[PDB]
């Protein structure tokens, strides 16, 4: 569907930050910074520019102040100035409206390109931008939850295989998927830095974005995040988690900020850098897939996504995905799952493991 | 009413073993050793025994092969060879069988007398007992996953009030508890070590033994066994877990054996030996009291639990609860409970947290 | 030899609390507030009161302004209010002066007893306090180097069989020990409250306070105090460690505040509270005792300690011990110390271990 | 004044095995597989292969049985086939020593160039590779202490700063160096898999190995092999550590194998791909440089290293350094280190740290 432009692929470093809007600045600002720790950059009374521990660019975060909760840009570093140009030529041959600013977009960043790519995601790509100082021995300033990189984006798209061929045109490797016998992709990963993914497409209604993932050091970190949020007595904004996932084989945790977007705490996934780094395919009916603990995953987790804005800031339309529900097929009144494939014992009909149901 | 003996308590010590009945002993074996890591002190063809990386008695578990998977004893260590005299003497005067065997029941234990308690359980009260090469320092054999003590036990009778009371004449005391506005006891904690407890009363048709706790040194550790049966591909035999427990603030694990008989793994709860260690009182309805994180109990942890056996070996018959249900009154059609107290928002009403009903 | 008396010990629950004098209050404030994350119960101009992360008595540690530097109490809760006039009788049959206030001595302590004891160490016994929220579920409070409780005192003394036949008829149970082939006892470690210890005795000039040791959940946790000293820029007050402990087995770190007095923290030792726990004696030239890694003690170890004051608050005439000397056998010009016993290969002769002579 | 060859640099992944000539293979085979866990890929009387827990291709590191214990290979991995042809071409035109094999060196690795580098190391390209079970979900072979990347080698070389240029030329990017304000370089680091390094220059007498690098998931797992190692007493092979490193920011630990080659346990280095990455250079006497918390370096560290072999298999003939000794400069009669720049305070002068002098 997609065709392969003549003009080279931008060469991406890896994802960097997001801009999502958000309704109340302040209550946002409560939960990055006093709940979670995130690192002040800058702020004012319109935007908040927040960083990781380890990160030395401006920002991996940016939340600016608007009247409809929506991710405005996710952005990725490019190599080189000049990759930019490369972004512009490659965009503009597929058809896409694009916007370059040589000021920015945002600030502690300097020449960008902001496009609605073919799966109506805003994306930017840029290079320069403002050094600040590097946190990552800054034992002083350390939390027992402590965010320590910006590790990846998820995206939901109608129809994964379309998006994927498109991403891989762009230079994005494929890490690993979640397809069924019957020829249906539910959802990949994908990267350009050597982890599992620098974004990764999950199956549904789009263009929506599923969420932002930030990493710590150890699994005790992701364990203090839920401990805390107990404490505030806030634990409703657990979305799912903690667990240890099966694709990507990184401990977890789903959160959801005063605007209902969903951030993901990661960590300890493996090095795909190599070029015949193995693919791992996985069933749909696994239900060590997701959980590699077999717990089951929450429905909210496949409905409910953040809404995306196209240039003039206007949310975009969503498309129905046609090709089958990865709830419906695991989780739903006709879905089943297994622990053993084959095995009756240790296998979910009807209903999700752990002897729950959709609520 | 249990009645208040005139004779004075067993000075208990601590929980010390449990002997359980299983049906297939090389498969429990199995479960026991080559997944859970416990150290054998003892085995042959009808019985096995082992012991946690840091004790110097002789076992915390016996399995005995039988024909009905049961509870045969929940063994106390008490201070002095007297109090197993004391032990008897105040049996009796509550009118229990007990029957004594001054070679013990099973190998590595001397001196011991068993009873049917005022609940239809099994206990026994022992001091001697073999000593063994004590683990603590034996870093070649220490699993990634490795149990260091016996913590607890927890059992399920129909009127924890009526068990309260003749526990805590028996010298334990009552660390925290679970109950509602309307009068109602729901479970209860009691200690003579110093941790949280050594039982608990958990409220449900009983005699049936709930669970065996032991402890690891690090949340790591409970990690890697959910790890290892998601490798070994058992993730269906784990139960519940792993979470931030409310009541007793310990991180935990809930696994069942070939047998169902469930162990939780559990650490990090805190020190209650003054004498007036502040008692804590949760509200059935706290969605943050049994798991601090607010995920949902599973259903089958409040419906099953193991037989126990009379001193012939028979089972004990069961006697249902006629107080209100936890499951109930929190999870069920007409349930409800509340993250925050008196606000609506991240309250759950006829269903669980998270976005599951029952199955 | 000091006698048994008579009189009955008092029933000790454990170590509780210290009364440290500092010489600048601001400074010390800094330390274990600022830098080591303590929780304030009260302070005012001339007093800080602190507890640890899961204490409900009302503090661990109260800082004294004052001209000396020294340790003017160490204090030990006992069961009852009538454990201390039990104190009181046994201290006097002792001949030990004895001061008794109904008020107590700090704020938050009630009925108090403070003894000049036979080894010259100011001890206090109470059982009134007031309680504090207990802050175990406050994850909003804790730090990445979280206190969690007060585990234990060392005191410095000429004499160590000596004293720990005293403590031996005072209740306390010895756990380990430190002797020679030639008949020498170097130290010992003593409870009542079921872990290695409450306090113990280290041979050396006395009386000194050796330490006050505070506990984390996990070793992490002490990495982290070592990483933010080093992120202040304040390594030279890390002291010796981090390291695993032979005696003992917990994992340790030594670190000094602004007046030299020395603090440990400490983590994960094992269950003692059996009355035949197994006592383990290591041999001082055993390069695994201390440091059960290999690494050598620093030689400040064995000759720093802090003065004690008597009950007028004048520092008490230090006594010299005669015994031969834990360093000088060790790792002096004319000590040895093995890895293997027997074997050359690993061994040190008037050296210390991984390749050091003393400065 | 090694010049840049005009052959186009091939294109190096990441450092990927080395090839350890051993004296008695079976000792080795104790060490590296019963002692640390690593995971046999083919074996017989002659040579072990083995890899890390997260490894897809065939081995990270070859023991072959040999008369002198010594470096035989230290492997790259390179993109293509093709740069096989490139790293040929570049070394023919540095006048460097070259032998290509079609079918490779060592069993599992396929068409192999090896090469008498400049600095008188055996450097080995290579792209085929025999793929293997990637081990990296198998939670059932996991140990408490498991090694799950390999992630650098260190080299000891007399001309740092000719070194790092012909490393540069190569490809790899200066993460972090020391220096001294008088202008002598004292140690570099580069890499190019985006962590701190894939392979670093000591200054000092050479070419000699300093060490091989393993990664763990957590700082735990490197405390297990310490402890581990005290329980098969032998700390004595306990060189250096476990620390915090000021430079990469990794927690470490330095162990000795039978043939004394040093063997690195590193963790939680942080992210360096992107281009303009800021480079951090460190002052030779700041005693937080090279242990974070102030902790001496072992003499030994500074002294010892492993001889590297010709392509005939003969030791290469060792350079001696010109330039000042990081040693001497720091912990020599005449050397000095400080804490806080400028301050006389947590200064050393003529020793070591934490009050050791040189042995
Ligand atoms: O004595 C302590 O300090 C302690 O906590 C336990 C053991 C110890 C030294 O102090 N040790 O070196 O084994
Ligand atoms: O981070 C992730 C990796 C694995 C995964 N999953 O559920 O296994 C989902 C996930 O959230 O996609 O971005
Ligand atoms: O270990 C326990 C402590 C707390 C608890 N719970 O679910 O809160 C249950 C529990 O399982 O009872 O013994
Ligand atoms: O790998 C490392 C990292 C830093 C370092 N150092 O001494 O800081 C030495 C190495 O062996
Ligand atoms: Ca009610
Ligand atoms: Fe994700
Ligand atoms: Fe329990
Ligand atoms: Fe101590
Ligand atoms: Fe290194």
């Amino acid at each position: 569907e997609i065709p392969k432009p003549v003009a080279p692929a931008p060469d991406i470093l890896r994802c960097a930050y997001a801009e999502l809007v958000v309704t109340d600045l302040a209550k946002s600002r409560n939960f990055y910074v006093d709940v979670l720790g995130l690192h002040v950059s800058y702020e004012d009374e319109n935007q908040i520019y927040l960083r990781s521990f380890e990160e030395f660019i401006h920002h991996n975060l940016v939340l600016t102040k608007g009247p409809v909760a929506a991710l405005k840009a996710m952005a990725f570093r490019v190599r080189t100035p000049e990759d930019v140009d490369k972004a512009e030529a490659y965009y503009q041959e597929l058809g896409c409206r694009t916007e370059r600013r040589k000021d920015g977009f945002v600030k502690g960043i300097g020449d960008a390109l902001r496009v609605e790519d073919p799966l109506g995601f805003p994306y930017e790509f840029f290079f320069e931008t403002t050094h600040v100082e590097r946190l990552h021995m800054r034992y002083d300033l350390y939390s027992a939850g402590e965010l320590v990189r910006l590790d990846h984006f998820n995206q939901v798209t109608p129809d994964v295989p379309r998006g994927r061929k498109y991403l891989e045109d762009l230079g994005f490797r494929v890490t690993e998927d979640i397809q069924d016998d019957e020829g249906t992709t539910y959802a990949a990963w994908m990267h350009r830095k050597g982890t599992v993914h620098d974004t990764a497409l999950t199956g549904g209604n789009g263009p929506r974005l599923h969420h932002v993932a930030f990493s710590t050091h150890e699994k005790h970190n992701i364990i203090q995040i839920c401990d805390k949020m107990g404490a505030l007595r806030i634990s409703d904004r657990i979305e799912r988690g903690p667990g240890r996932h099966g694709v990507s084989n990184a401990f977890y945790l789903y959160i959801l900020d005063p605007d209902n977007h969903r951030i993901e705490i990661y960590t300890q996934d493996y090095y795909t850098g190599d070029p015949d780094n193995p693919t791992i395919t996985w069933n749909v009916h696994d239900n060590q897939r997701r959980d590699w603990w077999g717990n089951p995953v929450v429905p909210s987790w496949y409905t409910e996504a953040s809404k995306v804005l196209d240039l003039d800031g206007n949310v975009q339309e969503i498309i129905e995905r046609t090709d089958d529900s990865e709830l419906e097929v695991t989780i739903g009144a006709d879905g089943f799952s297994f622990t053993r494939a084959g095995d009756e014992d240790g296998s979910y009909h009807g209903q999700a493991s752990k002897g729950f149901k959709l609520g």
